């Protein structure tokens, strides 16, 4: 059988509406992805529920330069101000939104923390076909700050089987399911 994939257009519209999507790369693996600026306690709580471990914030290179995250997971951050210990859904949502804020600088944050910033390659999935790049691409395509929030979904037995389970899971929560391959193809034709 061939499992249904959503259109990239639907994934982008979900991202814009502040919803999450699931992105597969036919290379490893599905990640849950939303735009970092759209982080809420409820969406972080949802991500935390299904994360294999880390919650990451893919960032455009220009953001990383501004934050001092040079090309040179050991960097973790929390928002310095307006949070508890940094681990709550609400705290992590604040941290994520701050990372997407076009005026944030290193000292708006503390180290160590509960969110992992990641540097996306310039050019996005056209340059490097990774989940990190896809997240930034989707946020930017949605008209948002070029900053995403990602996690690997807890898996673990078979290839065809992974995709079918992801499709059901997506549908139970109203999420779009796409591949990086389709994102590449869309971008290439719509850029
Ligand atoms: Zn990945
Ligand atoms: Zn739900």
């Amino acid at each position: 059988h061939m499992t249904r994939l959503d259109s990239v257009e639907r994934a982008v519209a979900d991202i814009a509406a502040g919803k999450a999507v699931i992105v597969i790369d036919d290379e490893d693996e599905g990640d849950l992805i939303f735009a970092a600026e759209k982080a809420t306690p409820e969406m972080v709580a949802f991500m935390v529920r299904y994360t294999s471990g880390y919650l990451c914030v893919p960032l455009d290179g220009a953001i990383c330069d501004r934050l001092g995250l040079l090309p040179m997971y050991t960097v973790t951050v929390d928002a310095r101000n307006g949070i508890g210990t940094g681990i709550s859904a609400s705290d992590r949502a604040t941290t994520m939104r701050l990372l997407a804020d076009p005026t944030s600088v290193a000292d708006d944050f503390t180290r160590p923390g509960h969110v992992v910033p990641l540097r996306a390659k310039d050019g996005g999935v056209l340059r490097r076909p990774g989940h990190t790049e896809a997240a930034v691409d989707l946020a930017r395509m949605a008209g948002l700050q070029p900053a995403g929030a990602i996690c690997e979904i807890v898996s673990d037995e078979g290839s065809m089987a992974h995709t079918d389970e992801l499709r059901v899971f997506a549908d139970e929560h109203g999420l779009a399911l796409i591949t990086i391959a389709d994102l590449i193809e869309w971008r290439r034709k719509h850029e």
